[PDB]
């Protein structure tokens, strides 16, 4: 019923300005270097986005830019999360009128909320949507909420839910979480475990990293269907030397600058409190990205 | 040179009406019932005052309303913090233009950030703040940033920053924070242990339970300041007796309800994802309020 | 029923000789020096004194020496606690032959372990003490268990427990015990926070640092008893400077340095992989003895 | 140089008689048992081993007699790891005398010990096991000891050190680990995702299941190799049904359970404080070994 949601689809980065206001030219420019690298969709407005250093109005701008040039041409999710409920659902309605065909939201943050709140809010954000699936967006590291599996299994089955965005790298719990539901769409989130994530039962992902080498990734979903089990491995070795460097750099401006470099972004800043890139990493970082087109 | 700051000021609370829209004419009355209780200053827009479910133009209009009723009655302290240093600029500007006597600001959370850029977020903001004073927010538990001793250090001796707002419950940290900065505005956020903080070398408090019994807290520094130990033990196992019925029911929540049992505000909900109080709670929640009102 | 077995004790470090095996002049000693600096009893073979690096017939005999040297002098509490039950009860047993008031058991660490098996555990070596009170012993950061306060009710309320050594930093939790137990002796277990953990309900305290210094916390307790808040936090002041200093050199190292300045201690050195204290620290270790002496 | 050190080897389980003791008997039978299974060696006296509830002799005579029946026909690896360096080494040198092939310590834990004393630890060991390799063996969850990428690149490189036991999750650091040494011996040590362990780099793997069902293991190394990557994942997914079962009996007495249903052990007992298996799981656990034989 949503194996269309299926696949490998980049966390899309929102480019700003020299004065870190929204780029619109680039981000339009990005969109369409995306579908070219023949991903499955795109997903809009998540934490690669930056989302929570960005208004509303900011927000739902992005969102309908992405399905001005995306539409019809690849899946899209709109990551509506807020920790307010009310602004999730008018990111939700956004999203429902501008053509999405999915939203998503991650678990409300910084409060403690219990579990049946959890739910409600998704169930709030499920009613906004108006008939689009929800993915539902597990990210401990950074929400500091733990789901367990049993909460996990009541969440993907809520009436409208349908996906999973799983960045944990615990493969134990991805394998529950197939094998309870063998039908659920699992992305692994987390890109430096990719090919792992799938082994596991993740059977796509949305990933960061995946805006600048979208086709290492494909390539590793495609050696695991052949049974190139070397190659896979080779792959995400290649993956991980560059997410150790966008690590040391910091990851969201390390992938701006790349795409700055590969011509994708004319300005490649995070906003405030992120700082730009320091210069003693641009030379690296230039050197990746003519890697990375050469490679093409 | 910022010695004004010293005392017990409530978190106060953003009353909400019917709809989850801000409930004005309820805030302005929390405000000079705080101030009737004798409190030294009441911070505002806080975590306890729901901040990160508001709208930038809400906390705003918070702000102003409060600067109206508290300005030169009592100390007024904003909490401008967001993730985005943009926005918590934006906010220190409002307050300056409010006639706040300092600012404050929760170390940016979700994302990852350096330690070097938390600095550069806190300047941007006393930049902003316009040469009223600093209060640095450190709450770990919500926040999932936690600042080492010489961390700790290097903030609260940035040029601009008056105090710190210290909720956390590692009272070695307490101590030791006190002897380094002998002279520094040190507030107990944890109410729970309010004794205790005070002890360890805090010169104040501000806390969310201060809106329902603020006479106890400021009972607590006189019996400790007079050498009544065992009146402030006593004291401090009432005022926990209170939080623990609080956080079985939901601490913003039940406080917002005794206070609209002790009719001070006209509705007492949070916004969602925040649940409605359970009934059977109800009955408990009224007769602490009768309680408190007859307490004094 | 157990009253005699509040106050100030310290965890009696274990001394050992220039090849690590036990000294046992030099253990005789420091039990003939702590009870002439007039503490109310000793706890030995816990965390403090080096027990999951020694065996149990190392442990046995340490207990039985000190029993020879304090009994009918001051309360004696053995800690007998292994992850082993059986090694546990064995240490018991022993502990009752020598004449011991207490015992005492960290809860079983390592291995992940129920509730119902802690209790049960507990409920076994309390079997084997024939008769003589338990002391439950809660010391998270080192055990990796955290118990819940429920969890702490139900194991203070075991036939046979007497007392609880609270070694947590959370005075929330501290005078929530006090509060459900008015009659519990309640031994405060980190030194660095003693007058706040005292004015949260604790009665007592079992610390390390009592070895050096214990007239300074019995010089807290009197201070809070008499009123004089000042008093008890410029001692906790000054206790918390020689803490400092003990964290920076290690702590077991850095006591058992000081008690050889002092001429307690023949040889200062713990059991390997313990290293041997940094000959830069010797200056200001020394510096330190002779202060404390001169202090008495 | 060591890689006679590579493949898969149960963490063999210590049998104990209906008191508790070592159960001789049932011991050489297990070994044999696992042998018979086509294990590449056996891991001896380690945390499956439940040695922690074991004194040095009882681990002395453990090693011995395995080494009597398994010396010589497959690798033969001593966990001789203590809190106590001294411990440990005795051990090491039994192992050594004993026959084995290499040894292994668990981080030092329960006291935190700095990095260099941990180095100091190992070097101590490598010196007592007088020319047989160390395998350094890392199990956060249980020790509390968490090493970073820095830490263990600097141990696995110590004079002496031939692998690697990385009991742990994180799969993007063992790529990092298997990327920084292409030759190191890097055992998966959480069964539950040995598949994704050996995708991220690990060439091996040392777990407590394997004593049950090995040539599930052993399958999944050869569905890799040969490319079949559906069959590795349907494996997995049998091993982590059974693995889910033990998580909810108690994983080490519900193998000791199966192999009692299996004709291995005569008694299926823990040492306490780990209590028996409740008479409800019974039936299952049966129902499981049969399965089990059958399936060979
Ligand atoms: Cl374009
Ligand atoms: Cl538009
Ligand atoms: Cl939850
Ligand atoms: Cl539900
Ligand atoms: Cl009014
Ligand atoms: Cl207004
Ligand atoms: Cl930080
Ligand atoms: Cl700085
Ligand atoms: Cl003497
Ligand atoms: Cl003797
Ligand atoms: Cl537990
Ligand atoms: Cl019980
Ligand atoms: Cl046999
Ligand atoms: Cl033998
Ligand atoms: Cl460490
Ligand atoms: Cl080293
Ligand atoms: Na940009
Ligand atoms: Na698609
Ligand atoms: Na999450
Ligand atoms: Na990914
Ligand atoms: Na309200
Ligand atoms: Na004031
Ligand atoms: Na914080
Ligand atoms: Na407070
Ligand atoms: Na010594
Ligand atoms: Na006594
Ligand atoms: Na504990
Ligand atoms: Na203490
Ligand atoms: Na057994
Ligand atoms: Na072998
Ligand atoms: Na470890
Ligand atoms: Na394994």
């Amino acid at each position: 019923m949503v194996s269309h949601l299926r696949g490998v689809m980049p966390a899309l980065l929102t480019p700003f300005d020299a004065q870190q206001n929204i780029d619109r030219a680039s981000l339009r420019r990005l969109v369409r270097f995306n579908i070219e690298q023949g991903v499955d969709g795109v997903y809009v407005g998540g934490s690669t986005g930056e989302a929570f250093v960005q208004s509303l109005s900011e927000r739902e701008e992005v969102l309908e830019i992405v399905a001005e040039e995306a539409k019809g041409k690849i899946t899209l999710i709109a990551h509506v999360g807020c920790v307010s409920t009310a602004e999730s659902q008018q990111l939700a309605a956004a999203a429902k009128r501008y053509g999405f065909d999915a939203v998503s939201a991650v678990t409300p943050f910084y409060y403690p909320f219990s579990f049946e709140e959890h739910c409600d809010h998704y169930r709030a954000i499920i009613d906004s949507a108006d008939g689009i699936p929800m993915v539902v967006y597990n990210i401990p590291a950074l929400s500091g909420v733990k789901l367990t599996l049993e909460q996990i299994n009541q969440l993907v089955t809520l009436p409208g839910v349908g996906a999973l965005k799983q960045t944990s790298g615990d493969l134990y719990q991805m394998e529950q979480i197939r094998r309870a539901h063998p039908e659920l769409v699992l992305y692994n989130g987390y890109d430096e475990i990719f090919a792992s994530g799938l082994l596991a039962g993740a059977d796509g992902g949305i990933g960061s990293t995946y805006n600048i080498m979208a086709w290492r990734y494909l390539g590793i979903v495609q050696a695991l269907k052949e049974g190139d089990t070397a190659k896979a491995q080779q792959l995400q070795h290649e993956c991980n030397k560059v997410i150790d460097l966008l690590v040391k750099v910091g990851v969201f401006r390390g992938l701006k600058t790349v795409l700055h470099y590969m011509d994708v972004l004319s300005v490649p800043l995070c906003r405030k409190p992120f700082a730009p890139v320091e210069d003693k990493f641009q030379a690296e970082l230039k050197a990746l990205a003519q890697q990375l087109m050469q490679e093409r």
